[PDB]
């Protein structure tokens, strides 16, 4: 098992995500998170909240570059659908902050999964607002492909996840 740990980015990729997903112990509802440091700088996990469900793993503090986090998120204990949600930051190298949060409902045909991510020049934690700003915000719902925007100035994020209870989810900063 790899999840709530730092890796080298040149070999993180889908099937990375998958088998830490895998070792970890998937329960009936689980994701796998992944940010590679591309940029050219190190940078600093201000901290991760769970706003619903549970998760037996723990987000590092310090992701120097040409390196990726390792996270994962779970319904509860396995037997209770209630739900999987939780939300984080990252301080990039220039200062600013990354927000990421996650969202998986139970229902499949009756609810989606929900995502958002920005690159803001400031600090900020998910605490009430911040977390609203990035769910109620725009969220991504998992459209099942590559997306990224120009945003940054110079970089952005290069992201994918899916409309189901088990997706995956990477964001590849670049130029």
């Amino acid at each position: 098992a790899l999840a709530g740990t730092i890796i080298a980015g040149a070999s993180l990729t889908f099937q990375v995500l998958d088998k830490v997903l895998e070792e970890l112990g998937k329960v009936s509802r689980k994701i796998a998170v992944g940010i590679d440091n591309e940029s050219g700088g190190t940078w600093t996990a201000l901290n991760a909240y769970f706003r619903s469900g549970t998760t037996d793993v723990i987000l590092p503090e310090f992701v120097p570059n040409t390196k990726a986090l390792l996270y994962s998120g779970r319904k509860d204990t396995g037997p209770v659908a209630t739900g999987a949600v939780a939300a984080f930051a990252y301080y990039m190298s220039s200062g600013n902050t990354l927000g990421v949060m996650f969202s998986v409902p139970f229902d499949y045909n009756w609810n989606s999964n929900w995502w958002d991510v920005k690159i803001y020049s400031g600090k900020r934690r998910a605490d009430q607002g911040m977390y609203e700003d990035l769910y109620y915000g725009n969220p991504y719902r998992g459209d099942n492909g590559w997306h990224e925007k120009n945003l940054g100035y110079g970089l952005r994020m290069k992201g994918i996840m899916t409309s189901a209870g088990e997706a995956k989810m990477q964001i590849k900063i670049s130029r």
